């Protein structure tokens, strides 16, 4: 897999953003994770966390997996990195997202995120509290 450039257009919520990619505005849905919706518990904390990670980033990058790059809603499916740090993993590691939506062929970083989830759970963090 490889990282490609993008620039923030807008934070949206825990697991979606709006980025400029190849010069076009797109909504991205983070691979392999599920944040609570804003109206749910930890939803606001998840949005804030993702927002901050995106907004404080000097450098945003997009990393597609091997499979479909867009979902049925037209959202890009990617791992997103803020200054080299994966947002998808960071959310899980903090217990602000669950590993979810693991579809065969876009699951390269499954075991990395599951390891983060086990640690967040051990620490009884947020969703696991
Ligand atoms: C993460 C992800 C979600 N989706 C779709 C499945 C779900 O369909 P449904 O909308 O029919 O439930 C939905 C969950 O996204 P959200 O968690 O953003 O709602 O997005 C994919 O198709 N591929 C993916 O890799
Ligand atoms: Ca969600």
């Amino acid at each position: 897999l490889h990282k490609e450039p993008a620039t923030l257009i807008k934070a949206i919520d825990g697991d979606t953003d709006k980025l400029m990619y190849k010069g076009q505005p797109m909504t991205f849905r983070l691979l392999l994770v599920d944040t609570p919706e804003f109206n749910e518990k930890y939803g606001p904390e998840a949005s804030a966390f993702t927002k901050k990670m995106h907004e404080n980033a000097k450098k945003i990058e997009v990393e597609f997996d091997k499979g479909q790059r867009t979902d049925k809603y037209g959202r890009g499916l990617a791992y997103i990195y803020a200054d080299g740090k994966m947002v998808n993993e960071a959310l899980v590691r903090q217990g602000l997202a669950k590993v979810a939506y693991v579809y065969k062929g876009n699951n390269t970083h499954e075991q990395l995120l599951r390891k983060a989830e086990a640690q967040a759970k051990k620490e009884k963090l947020n969703i696991w509290s």
